């Protein structure tokens, strides 16, 4: 819930949109652990 959350919450379709949501939702699963957690 927390990453689809994370998705779109925080019309246009521009490169100042396209680009900080991908890099937010990029560190958003990178800071939930990808190493380890893919394995469990």
């Amino acid at each position: 819930k927390s990453c689809h959350l994370e998705e779109g919450g925080e019309v246009e379709v521009s490169f100042e949109e396209k680009e900080m949501e991908k890099q937010r939702l990029l560190y958003q699963q990178s800071r939930l652990h990808t190493r380890g957690a893919a394995e469990m």
